[PDB]
């Protein structure tokens, strides 16, 4: 979108989620740094009148800010010249309350996407929704998904050209994984492509995969599982959406393959499932696609952000894409074409050896594949992943990447699944625990990594899983928020805390730094804990159970989480 | 309670609601002061985990905050020595959510109470529960209130030697309002004290009223009504409790006489509603007792806090009762026999041109009187008061107090109401609107004012009504929350305002201020907009119909409140 190309390279601005098409997380502002980080206070906050978890972060374009809720996905727009600000406009859709009894993993709502005068809200219950900037009212809506069927829609839209691309959620409930876009003006829908099923469906371009047919080709959404079990198949599209507008490719990556009990996709890759997907935005038509992980038996969902920057491979700068998977490895692609260029563990990994550079396949661990009736113990990463949704940032200045992960493991049975129509379709008993087959008493780390040299370069260990995208900046500072409530700023260079305050809920959303039409450096984030991993805090779950929320349960409260925080929804910004 | 009689004169401690017994929301630390205020910044923060409004604050015994939160009551303890704190327990009572439905006026509750190792805590559905302080552990509860009789418990509970007192909520509900005493170790009821009914319910001892038999006597409760209609009679009992040991008499105030129209009520005074009552904690029994507001048309509810100072009264030191009534009449009351010693207007008032020196009775303008079935215009102050519940400071320094208040008046008609056990009796159409009979464009104000003297020292005019009750300490500085989110500080003398931070949400909690285990002084504040003014915004009631909430939706509308504040429930703790 020409009006976001110009808009995401200023300053001041934070115009999509991930500040950039390229999902960078990084602001080249730097009047809060490292020398002065410690002055760092709160300015204001705002409450968004919901309560669970609170996942995404606040847009600023021009002089506004864009606000989002957990369900019932309230929207604010909050006019920043009020000294600190005012409620511009609200608005709140109409739902399907049924929504709430077929999110997976929490009520979470990762956030808006703005374009050409317009916010656009996807919400729980399957409606995308295109509201005017200034004034809030409703422009047009288009129900995208069916809560009838277990979909749901937790994922931010991105706006690309003059489409709005809009996924989908449900690889634990049976549902047919897929993007759409929408026309930003009328809302009709130009195309939809999804994970799976024949070509016409996938969407598949006539130079798919053309410089690599080993990463698969076409027929292989429907030959790669058995029987017609691709139509229970998964691969939804949940998480972060990234372009290049150079090479007219927008990035995403895939889901599960639906039931978590692998025995019933046995016999092939169950594609494309934990896929990395390079699509033309046009047509939606497929240019390339590398699977992760074929015929997954883990839940290592392949949707994690796919961060676009511009590496030096062997001496040569190269158009790479980055992603830190689900699986615990870090790969790096050319993203031109889908060549694997590295792919190594970002933590302790024991389900495989490697991935072979000489077939571009993980090279498994037999004893950690998970079967049909038989327990398989001391999985790492567990299904959580190496990191969950929660979005790396990636600094052009140090050429490294700081990465929010989970270090913990688990035990996982298969159990066969039936389908029943808005109903859960996973077939597995999950029971999660730290890092290390149990050994460790922390549950997450903030690291900074290399990813073409594979080097944790610097980690903090953090008792909870870290579920916090970070912040970095030209201050040599990363910002992130911990589950039990602590708002961060650390020097990237040293790993060291500069500062910290706790706030009122664990921190599950994504900060972001703006600058305010007082030409003020502001550092805002979101508290209100929930997602898969505060779902026992979230939903008030018992610890009676602790293979409920398909494992989430047990480890949270073996974790202390339930004893660490509250529920809530805040936002909180800060200044020096 | 000889525990509290200590523990209340520790300047680092706040151990009940209103700081102290005499209810005097005064605090003698100096650390914060009018000369370093503007170093405030917030310390932490503490998500309440329920949505609407947060009235009371918390409190701070030994090194444990008390928290407690709106429907459905959640109470914690943090523990203030881990940096900045931990969640040392949590407590959720189990309720009948049919509480909910008579509510009249948000689900609010003003807090807990403690002593001797114990936490008291008051819910929604009729329930007084004690809970170990250290633990969490319920150790006994009992049933004070019937939902299906229409009440509902909202006021903070009062321990008073080794009993608990409790009061009703139902004034709206036809409900019989009551004090009860509850043993605090056993839990067993002693005595139960009501507003209305025979000598034997009314509980009244050999020397009731004996300097002053024109406040009335024996039989009042119902030959001043007619027929048995004192029956469903309210004078409920949802305000603040305040007690002199040295006297061994606790105070309260008593709300409207059920009905709202005056017309079924016709032919006495309708005794004990809108009455201060002086009783013996140990059997309940009335030493004396005054009615503000006989045969009431108009919700005065007299049940807004019974602050004990000792005040020069013509050169003579005499101990007080000092009341700032919703009929807008500031009293100063003898608080040994009743004798009214002054009363003038805090706010304006065109209900009544004084209240008479001869009989101790308001001298009525018959034009504002209301009636069956005709409207009755400019009314001021309105049903919510010159002030509602929201509680007012003395500084024993100045002599002075310092009151949050409304400004706003209403139209008014009685209309026939029908009794139905748990269903509104009220019978009564209102709107509301802004002060002066619609002229001012503002709606609340913060005030210094001389009891004594009858006079305004200095007015803050307030946008919104101020619905939050300060806290005064010995630094020159109240404290006091907006309920579109400021939380401010203004020097005693003057009304200048010193430091003030947009949080938030509304704030209708009463900041407390304490030092913590380290020693350093703090300010905590409940975030959190809800109550009666604003209903509109934590029930979500359209502006269609203003008549909605008693009157309150029409005003809060015209106010601008559902523009300028969203819900929440957090709390904000700053230091310098
Ligand atoms: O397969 C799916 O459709 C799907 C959807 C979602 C979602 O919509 O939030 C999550 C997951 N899977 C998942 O596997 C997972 O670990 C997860 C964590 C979270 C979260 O917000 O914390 N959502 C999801
Ligand atoms: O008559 C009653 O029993 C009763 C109860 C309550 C309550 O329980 O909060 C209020 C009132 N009356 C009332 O008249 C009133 O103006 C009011 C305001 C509020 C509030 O918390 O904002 N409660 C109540
Ligand atoms: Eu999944
Ligand atoms: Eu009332």
């Amino acid at each position: 979108n020409d009006e976001l190309i110009k808009l995401e390279k200023e300053p001041g601005q934070w115009v999509m989620q991930n500040k950039n098409y390229a999902n960078t997380r990084y602001s080249e502002l730097n009047q809060i740094n490292t020398k002065n980080v410690s002055r760092l206070r709160l300015a204001w906050s705002f409450s968004t009148g919901a309560l669970r978890g609170h996942e995404g972060g606040p847009l600023v374009v021009g002089t506004t800010m864009y606000v989002h809720s957990a369900y019932p996905n309230h929207v604010y727009a909050l006019d920043l010249t009020q000294k600190p600000y005012a409620i511009k406009w609200q608005y709140t859709p109409v739902q399907n309350s049924q929504a709430v009894a077929v999110a997976c993993c929490d009520v979470v709502n990762r956030g808006l996407a703005y374009a050409n005068g317009k916010i656009f809200m996807t919400t729980l219950d399957g409606q995308i929704i295109a509201l005017d900037a200034n004034t809030g009212k409703e422009l047009w809506k288009m129900k995208h998904a069916d809560v009838t069927k277990g979909e749901t829609i937790t994922g931010a839209p991105l706006v690309v050209k003059d489409k709005v691309l809009v996924g989908v959620s449900g690889g634990e409930f049976g549902v047919r994984g897929r993007v759409g876009a929408y026309d930003i003006n009328t809302g009709n829908r130009v195309w939809l492509a999804y994970s799976q099923g024949p070509d016409e469906e996938v969407l598949l371009d006539s130079d798919f995969n053309k410089e690599f047919p080993q990463h698969g080709g076409p027929g292989d959404g429907t030959k790669t599982w058995p029987g017609e079990q691709w139509k229970l198949g998964g691969g939804t599209t949940w998480g972060w959406y990234s372009y290049d507008p150079a090479l007219d490719l927008f990035y995403y990556g895939t889901s599960n393959p639906g039931t978590w009990n692998a025995e019933q996709r046995k016999g092939g890759d169950n594609k494309w499932s934990c896929t990395i997907f390079a699509r033309r935005p046009d047509t939606g038509k497929a240019r390339w696609a590398y699977q992760m992980t074929p015929w997954d038996s883990w839940d290592y969902d392949g949707v994690n952000e796919m961060i676009l920057p511009d590496l030096t491979v062997k001496g040569k700068k190269t158009p790479c894409l980055v992603h830190f998977d689900r699986n615990g490895f870090g790969y790096v692609l050319d993203r031109r074409t889908g060549q694997l260029i590295e792919a190594q563990p970002f933590v302790y990994v024991n389900w495989a050896k490697e991935i072979s550079k000489e077939n571009d396949r993980p090279v498994e661990i037999p004893e950690k594949r998970t079967k049909q009736g038989v327990d398989t113990k001391g999985i790492c990463p567990n299904s959580m992943g190496g990191k969950d949704q929660q979005p790396a940032a990636f600094s052009p200045q140090t050429g490294l990447f700081y990465v929010p992960t989970n270090n913990m493991c688990m035990n996982y049975e298969g159990v066969e699944a039936t389908y029943t129509a808005g109903a859960p379709y996973v077939g597995a008993n999950v029971l999660m625990y730290s890092g290390h087959e149990g050994k460790d008493d922390y549950y997450g780390a903030f690291i900074c990594y290399d990813a073409l040299k594979g080097k944790r370069v610097w980690e903090i260990h953090e008792h909870f899983p870290v579920w916090s995208g970070p912040v970095v900046t030209a201050g040599g500072l990363a910002f992130y928020g911990t589950m039990d409530g602590w708002f961060k700023a650390v020097d990237i260079k040293t790993g060291k805390v500069l500062w910290q305050q706790k706030l009122g809920s664990g921190i599950i959303g994504n900060p972001i730094t703006f600058l305010g039409p007082d030409k003020k450096q502001y550092v805002a984030v979101y508290s209100g804990v929930g997602g898969w991993f505060g779902i026992a805090v979230a939903q008030n779950l018992p610890p009676d159970d602790p293979y409920a929320g398909l494992g989430a349960v047990g480890v949270a409260y073996q974790a202390g989480l339930p004893k660490a925080t509250t529920v809530g929804g805040e936002l909180y910004v800060f200044a020096l």
